[PDB]
């Protein structure tokens, strides 16, 4: 069903069977300082479990929601 | 010290100690068509879980982050 925006283009892809979920993702990795955040987009089973090096995690239910 | 919009107004609250991420849960009644989810908006020590009627969660770590 679901499609989602997808990294590193933000371009819609259709999602792999099981995956209904998009999500929007920026995370911290120890290279914050030098170039912020990296930024991923996919589809999930599951929203994943926040991180505590996550600036923000979106997950959303509507296709192309991710952005 | 984090600051988080509080649902309905959008109005910025300092979080209380031990919460330090903000959320937005966009959640669908019944029929949801109309008015669209109800949103909710808040301080929180951790990310809620992802549920069945969620349009969209989100949880970020930045000042009035969750909109």
């Amino acid at each position: 069903m679901r499609t989602c925006l997808i990294s590193p283009s933000s371009t819609p892809q259709t999602c792999p069977n099981g995956q209904d979920i998009c999500f929007l993702k920026a995370q911290c990795d120890k290279f914050c300082s030098i170039r912020g955040p990296v930024i991923e987009q996919g589809c999930v089973a599951t929203c994943p479990q926040f991180r505590s090096n996550y600036r923000s995690l979106l997950c959303c239910t509507t296709d192309n929601c991710n952005h």
